[PDB]
């Protein structure tokens, strides 16, 4: 129930998170059950998300589309890339507390 990259530094995907409400609702909807997490677990469970809520059919072209779901509300964004690691940390940090 994680998923790595290689664009970010190994240890900062083992930081310590509480989700605020928003992020953490998504994550529950998936099964998680818990307060606390580390990164990549986000990573997982938000990747289960996208994926249970149809927003990445195309897997040729790599563009999230996201403007009508939850999702994106919670990063601000109308679509976004699946292979810009640095810019999806990012936007997830702005949605949680660093314990
Ligand atoms: C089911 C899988 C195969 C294990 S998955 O990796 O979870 C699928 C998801 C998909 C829902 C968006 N996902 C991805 O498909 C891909 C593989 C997209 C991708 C494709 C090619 C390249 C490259 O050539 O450099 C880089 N990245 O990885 C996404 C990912 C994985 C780890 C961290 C991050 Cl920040 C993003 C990663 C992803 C993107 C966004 C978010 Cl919020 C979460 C996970």
């Amino acid at each position: 129930g994680a998923v790595t990259t290689s664009q970010i530094p190994a240890s900062e995907q083992e930081t310590l998170v509480r989700p605020k409400p928003l992020l953490l609702k998504l994550l529950k909807s998936v099964g998680a059950q818990k307060d606390t997490y580390t990164m990549k677990e986000v990573l997982f469970y938000l990747g289960q998300y996208i994926m249970t809520k149809r927003l990445y059919d195309e897997k040729q072209q790599h563009i999230v589309y996201c403007s009508n779901d939850l999702l994106g509300d919670l990063f601000g964004v109308p679509s976004f890339s699946v292979k810009e690691h640095r810019k999806i940390y990012t936007m997830i940090y702005r949605n949680l507390v660093v314990v």
